C-alpha cells in the first residue's frame, strides 16, 4: 500500500487506482477533488516514463519540467512529443536561376493551405452507415506535416501568361515558408528536412540551412512569429540552393488542379532538463532517441478544428501481453485526456465546440476499422467513443465549421426556416420539427473558393412516414429522397463550390412526414481542381 | 527513388548506409550517405522516409551529391536483355540506445560496429 | 541455488533450468505460467549477453532497454540487431549530367522489387 517498484516518486497502489499531485506530493484521488481544478491521473507503476517521453511519470504528473509543455501533456499517458511541418503561404515562379531578378519575367502568387487535406482527400463518403459505425475512412491517412498549398491568386489565367515558357525551357520555384508545430512539447534548435513535391516527384528537398535554423518552436507557434514576415525560400546565398527548378509539363499541371504540397520528412531538434536548481540544458538531448520509442506504443488522434491543428500521442495497451500494465483506456477517454476536453453534459466539449460522433466528421484508416468495426458487434453500446484503445490505431476529427445540434450551438452566418418547439428526442436534447419546406440561405460568400463540402446529419421519423426531400445548388443540383428510419443515421451528401465567390448556396429538407433533424453539420474535405489557360492564340 | 528498410530487431540511430547500385557484375556507382540522406531514426520493420513520403531522390545533385550515376550502351541493353540492377548495402553505420537509470537514453558513442562482427560469430 | 557467478541479477540455477520475470524479477518456470501471457526464458549463466547484443540477460528477459526493440529480441538467445538495405521503387535514365533536364531526352520507370 506504500511500496514503489520504479521509483517514480509515486506509489503503486496510486498508480493501480489513480491519484492527483496536491502541493508537491501524489495523494489518493477522491471524486471530491473533481469539479475543483484537480485532474485524475493514472499511470503505470511498473515503469517510470508510462508513456515513453523523457520525463518521469511524477514530473509530468506534478509539473517539474518544461513550463513551455501543454497543459494535456502532464497526463500519464499522453506523451510530450512535438509535430513539426513547413506551410507554404507564397508561391513565386520566375525564369531565371542566379540573381533571379533583372533578367527574367517573375510571377508571385499568395496561396493559403490546409495541414488536413491529404487526409480527407483519399475520403470516398460512402454515404452508408450501417452498423453505428457513423465514421468515414480515407486511404491515405498521412499526417499533419503534409501541408498542401492552395494558389488563389489564379483568376482565370495560368502561369505561363507572363512567364514565356515553352517546352524547353525551366521556370524557377520561389517561396515564402511559414514553420508551425502542432504537437505538446517545444522543439529546440529545429532543423527539418522538407520535400516539395508534385504529383509525385520531388521537385527538391529543403534541409535547414545556417541562417534558417530558428532556435525555438513551442507547440502553436510558428518560425517566424505570427507577425514576421515568412522566410524567403532559399534566399539565394552562398548557404543556399540552386533555385528549385520545374519543367513545362510540370508547369501546365500546375494550372491542371494538381496541387504542390509540401511535406517534411524528418525534424531534428532538442528538449531540455532540469537540474535541480532551475538550470536547464538543452544540448545531447535530441528528441530522436525517443520518437521511435513513442510512437510504438501509442496511438496517433488528431483534432482540426477548424482554425488550429492538433496531434497527439496517446499511449496504448498490447493486450497480448500479460506484463503489460499501461492502464487500457477507451476512446472517448483519450480523446479528453489528450485535448483537454471538459465534460459540459457528459460530451467532450473541448474548448465551446462540441465533439462526439454524432456531432463532427470522424476519419480512420483501414487497420482502425478493421478494429473498429469488429469492436461494435459485442458491445451494450454502438458508441465508437466506447472502444478499446490499442497501439496502432490512427484516428482523425474533422470538426464541421457549421454546425448546430439544436440546444445550445448554432454556427450558420443565417438561420434555418423554423424549428417550432421545444422538441426533447434528438439522441441529444432538442432536434427538429416543422414538417414542411426547411431552407436555409448560406451567402457563399463566406466559403471557400474552389472546394468540395458535405452535408451531414442525424434524422429519424419515430414512425415509418414520407420521405425527406433534399435540394443542394452550389455547382451542381442535388434530388435526393431518403427515408428516415427508428435510429437517427448520417446522410452524408456531397456538393462542390466553385466559380470564386459565385451567387449562392441553397440546402432545402422539403420533406413531409413529421420528421426529426438533429446535429445537421457543413464541412469542408477537399479542394478541387480548376483549370487555367494562359492566352488563346488567333489564328 | 530508394527507400531504405528495416527487418532486423532494433532500430539504427543516425543511420549511414554505403550501397552499391551493380550490374551484372560490375559496380556503376556506390553511394555512401550524404549529409541531407543521413536519416535519424530506423526503427525495424520501418523505412525512410515513411510508408507516405515520398522516396528519396537519388543524388538530388546539390554540392553534397555525387555526379549522376553514368551507363555504357552494353550495359544500356543488358538492361532490356533481361539482366538486372540489384541495389546491394555493403555496411551499414548507426548508433543504438542505453538508458541511465532515469529515462536518460543516451546513442552517441553507441555504434552497432562492435557487436556485429561478436553477435554474427556465434 | 542462489549464486549468481555472472552478476546478470539472474541466479544460475534458474539460468539453467529456465525462468521467466514476473513484475520485475526471476521466478522459475512452472508449466502453469505458459498459456497465460509469459514465456520461457533460458540463457548462459556464465555471461551476462547470452547473445552478444549490447543488452544484458536480464534487460532483455524484463525489458529495461529500448521501448523500439521487438518483442522477439526478448529471449536472452535472439539477438538485437538491425539489418538495414536499400531497395528502390523508381527507375530514371537520362541523357545529361549537370542540371539533368532540358538538354537531354529523360526516360523514367516506376519499378518494384524483392528482398
Ligand atoms: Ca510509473
Ligand atoms: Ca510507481
Ligand atoms: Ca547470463
Ligand atoms: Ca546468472
Amino acid at each position: 500500500e506504500d511500496l514503489d517498484t520504479d521509483n517514480d516518486n509515486i506509489p503503486d497502489s496510486y498508480e493501480r487506482n489513480g491519484y492527483t499531485i496536491k502541493d508537491l506530493i501524489a495523494v489518493k484521488w477522491e471524486d471530491s477533488f473533481a469539479e475543483q481544478g484537480y485532474k485524475k491521473y493514472v499511470s503505470n507503476y511498473l515503469e517510470s516514463n508510462t508513456a515513453g517521453d523523457p520525463y518521469t511519470d511524477y514530473e509530468k504528473a506534478s509539473g517539474s519540467f518544461d513550463k513551455a509543455i501543454k497543459t494535456e501533456a502532464r497526463d500519464p499517458l499522453v506523451a510530450a512529443y512535438p509535430i513539426v511541418g513547413v506551410g507554404m503561404e507564397k508561391l513565386i515562379i520566375s525564369t531565371n536561376e542566379h540573381a533571379s531578378t533583372d533578367q527574367g519575367k517573375t510571377v508571385s502568387r499568395a496561396t493559403t493551405n490546409s495541414k488536413t487535406e491529404s487526409n480527407t482527400a483519399g475520403v470516398s463518403v460512402n454515404v452508408g452507415y450501417q452498423n453505428g459505425f457513423t465514421a468515414n475512412v480515407t486511404t491515405n491517412y498521412s499526417h499533419t506535416t503534409d501541408n498542401s498549398t492552395a494558389v488563389q491568386d489564379s483568376n482565370g489565367e495560368s502561369w505561363n501568361t507572363g512567364l514565356s515558357i515553352n517546352k524547353g525551357e525551366s521556370a524557377y520555384i520561389n517561396a515564402n515558408v511559414r514553420y508551425y508545430n502542432t504537437g505538446t512539447a517545444p522543439m529546440y534548435k529545429v532543423t527539418p528536412t522538407t520535400n516539395l513535391v508534385l504529383d509525385g516527384d520531388t521537385l527538391s528537398t529543403i534541409k535547414a540551412q545556417e541562417n534558417q535554423i530558428g532556435n525555438n518552436l513551442s507547440p502553436g507557434d510558428t518560425y517566424p512569429k505570427k507577425g514576421l514576415s515568412p522566410l524567403a525560400l532559399n534566399t539565394m546565398d552562398q548557404f543556399s540552393s540552386r533555385l528549385i527548378p520545374i519543367n513545362y509539363d510540370q508547369l501546365k499541371k500546375l494550372d491542371a488542379g494538381k496541387q504542390i504540397k509540401l511535406e517534411t520528412t524528418q525534424v531534428s531538434g532538442n528538449f531540455g532538463t532540469k537540474n535541480s536548481s532551475g538550470q536547464i540544458v538543452t544540448e545531447g538531448n535530441s528528441w530522436s532517441d525517443y520518437i521511435s520509442q513513442i510512437d510504438s506504443i501509442s496511438a496517433s488522434i488528431i483534432l482540426d478544428t477548424e482554425n488550429e491543428s492538433y496531434e497527439r500521442r496517446v499511449t496504448a495497451k498490447n493486450l497480448q501481453d500479460p506484463e503489460d500494465k499501461t492502464p487500457e483506456l477507451t476512446i472517448g477517454e483519450a480523446i479528453e485526456k489528450a485535448f483537454g476536453a471538459t465534460k459540459k453534459d457528459g460530451l467532450l466539449y473541448f474548448n465551446d465546440i462540441p465533439i462526439d460522433e454524432s456531432c463532427v466528421e470522424l476519419i480512420f484508416d483501414d487497420n482502425t476499422a478493421n478494429k473498429i468495426k469488429d469492436s461494435l458487434k459485442t458491445l451494450s453500446d454502438k458508441k465508437i467513443y466506447n472502444v478499446k484503445l490499442e497501439r496502432g490505431m490512427n484516428i482523425l476529427i474533422k470538426t464541421p465549421t457549421y454546425f448546430t445540434n439544436f440546444d445550445d450551438y448554432n454556427n450558420y452566418p443565417s438561420t434555418w426556416s423554423n424549428v417550432n418547439t421545444t422538441n426533447q428526442d434528438g439522441l441529444q436534447g432538442s432536434a427538429n420539427k416543422l414538417n414542411g419546406e426547411t431552407k436555409i440561405k448560406i451567402p457563399m460568400s463566406e466559403l471557400k473558393p474552389y472546394k468540395r463540402y458535405v452535408f451531414s446529419g442525424y434524422s429519424k421519423d419515430p414512425l415509418t412516414s414520407n420521405s425527406i426531400i433534399v435540394k443542394i445548388k452550389a455547382k451542381e443540383e442535388k434530388t435526393d429522397y431518403l427515408v428516415p428510419e427508428q435510429g437517427y443515421t448520417k446522410f452524408s451528401y456531397e456538393f462542390e463550390t466553385t466559380e470564386k465567390d459565385s451567387s449562392n448556396i441553397e440546402i432545402t429538407l422539403i420533406g413531409s412526414g413529421t420528421t426529426y433533424l438533429d446535429n445537421l453539420s457543413i464541412t469542408e474535405l477537399n479542394s478541387t481542381p480548376e483549370i487555367l489557360d494562359e492566352p488563346e492564340v488567333k489564328i
